[PDB]
């Protein structure tokens, strides 16, 4: 799966979602060059307004496109599970508010890296930060902590997203994450490490729909020795 990422790879992103029985669908479209850990993507909400704020769906909407330095290349689980792909599951708990459970298949369909999401949210407050749309429209820098999970044959992941509340405070979102092969074959199981992100949310000023533009930079780090479980 390393060999598959040398250059620019086109991506489709399809989410279908329900949050407090607000059904909705999003479609996304862009490119990844994993040589630089670069992603650029556009998302549009094909069922009207998105009822969640956009920042809360950034983590949900392809970590095969992280940049792994040559010295960490054999700790790269994500790419190593391609083309057959990987299933990615997540429960995201928002502090003093509800949660998203999500399930995604990330796999190559054709020459296009595809991420296909199903997502349920519950116990969200209507006078909320989330359903009351109270979060700034921004991407901050984060670190993504990864460990191996030999049992399941994949990785366990956790990190906290720090969403800026319009008032000013922080709205935490705690991502309990699991990734596993759809890949019936062999994937690289990493020693513990992190990824480090940069990014930006913005708007296409011509796009009439509810949407989001994501440019993102993600680099792997934390390891300096001699590699493989």
């Amino acid at each position: 799966g390393e060999e598959l990422f040398t250059g620019v790879v086109p991506i489709l992103v399809e989410l279908d979602g329900d949050v407090n029985g607000h059904k909705f669908s999003v479609s996304g479209e862009g490119e990844g060059d994993a040589t630089y850990g670069k992603l650029t993507l556009k998302f549009i909400c094909t069922t009207g307004k998105l009822p969640v704020p956009w920042p809360t769906l950034v983590t949900t909407f392809v970590q095969c496109f992280s940049r792994y330095p040559d010295h960490m290349k054999r700790h790269d689980f994500f790419k190593s599970a391609m083309p057959e792909g990987y299933v990615q599951e997540r429960t995201i708990f928002f502090k003093d508010d509800g949660n998203y459970k999500t399930r995604a298949e990330v796999k190559f369909e054709g020459d296009t890296l595809v991420n296909r999401i199903e997502l349920k949210g519950i116990d969200f407050k209507e006078d909320g930060n989330i359903l009351g749309h109270k979060l700034e429209y921004n991407y901050n820098s984060h670190n993504v902590y990864i460990m191996a999970d030999k049992q399941k044959n994949g990785i366990k992941v956790n990190f906290k997203i720090r969403h800026n509340i319009e008032d000013g405070s922080v709205q935490l979102a705690d991502h309990y994450q699991q990734n596993t092969p759809i890949g019936d074959g062999p994937v690289l199981l990493p020693d513990n490490h992190y990824l480090s992100t940069q990014g930006a949310l913005s708007k296409d000023p011509n796009e009439k729909r509810d949407h989001m533009v994501l440019l993102e930079f993600v680099t792997a780090a934390g390891i300096t020795h001699g590699m493989d479980e």
